[PDB]
């Protein structure tokens, strides 16, 4: 059993109270009353990211953390708050973007943040199971949490493993995906053998709850995975108890228009 192991079982022995107190506590959170009203008023002229996913992207890209450029692929896109940020980027001549959606699966937000008629959407898509294609740029936030590390692991498991069948058939494409469960040891597993063929390595950004321990994996930078793990683990432990609150910083607003 790993650190991150008890982490998550000491996350969910939390009360209620405990859990509302621990989840946001010393993490950057995106001011979103207009941008999320502004969403389900059915408003398409805005900027605004359409998701907090917008923000943990441009971090990663602001840090120097992952190359988004040439043609990019979206896998599992959700809202589109990464197909958007991308989309937006000079570098980025194309966004092809790839979502489950139907029932608990959040759909494409149609907006003309800047850059979106460079995206194509592809709703009702299984990437698990889709033939990849050519890309530069090889991005994939899925992830879903669950109380169980186990199915977590197996969650993460998958993503790392699609990684590697779009590596197969890009083998020089910059990649960066979310790992939902980086402390099981199956993901250390796969994570070590996708490191030691492609380079990379592991990075929490500052927006993540601390009710999740995700991180995100990218060609881009380096780093041991499991100190990387390990490190992360005890300042989630560390944060049990912690009272201060969130930060709140403004949410990216991208601009509208086309990029032709
Ligand atoms: C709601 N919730 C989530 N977690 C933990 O946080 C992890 C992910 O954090 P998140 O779940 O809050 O994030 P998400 O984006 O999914 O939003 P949401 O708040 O709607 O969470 C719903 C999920 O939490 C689960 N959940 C609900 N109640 C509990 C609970 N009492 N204990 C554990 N998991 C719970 C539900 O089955 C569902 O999977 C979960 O996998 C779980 O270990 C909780 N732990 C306690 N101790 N009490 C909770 O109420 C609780
Ligand atoms: N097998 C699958 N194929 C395609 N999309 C999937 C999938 N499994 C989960 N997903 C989708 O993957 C998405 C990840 S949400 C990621 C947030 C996004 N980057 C943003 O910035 O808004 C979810 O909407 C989920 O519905």
């Amino acid at each position: 059993m790993t650190l991150g192991d008890l982490w998550k079982r000491r996350l969910n022995n939390c009360t209620k109270e405990e859990f509302f107190a621990y989840r946001r506590t010393g993490i950057l959170e995106t001011e979103r009353d207009k941008a999320r009203e502004l969403l389900r008023k059915g408003e398409t002229n805005m900027g605004l990211a359409v998701s907090r996913g917008t923000a943990k992207l441009a971090w990663l890209e602001e840090r120097g953390y992952v190359n988004l450029k040439g043609e990019v692929v979206d896998l599992g896109c959700g809202r589109g708050g990464w197909s958007y940020y991308a989309a937006s980027r000079p570098a980025v001549m194309g966004v092809k973007a790839y979502t489950i959606g139907g029932k608990g699966h959040e759909a494409p937000k149609m907006v003309t943040s800047l850059g979106w008629n460079l995206i194509k959407f592809r709703a009702g898509m299984d990437v698990f199971t889709m033939q990849p294609h050519r890309a530069d740029t090889v991005m994939c936030d899925i992830g879903e949490s669950s109380p169980d590390a186990a199915i977590e692991g197996e969650r993460t498991r998958k993503v790392i493993l699609l990684m590697e069948q779009w590596k197969n058939r890009n083998p020089s494409a910059s990649c960066v995906f979310k790992v939902l469960a980086p402390y099981r040891p199956e993901v250390i597993e796969a994570l070590h053998r996708f490191q030691l063929q492609w380079g990379g390595g592991l990075v929490r950004t500052p927006f993540s709850r601390n009710s999740t321990h995700e991180m995100y994996y990218s060609t881009a930078i380096s780093g041991n995975i499991v100190n990387s793990v390990n490190v992360q683990s005890r300042k989630l432990l560390a944060r049990f108890g912690d009272q201060r609150g969130p930060i709140r910083v403004p949410e990216m607003d991208l601009g509208v228009g086309t990029r032709h």
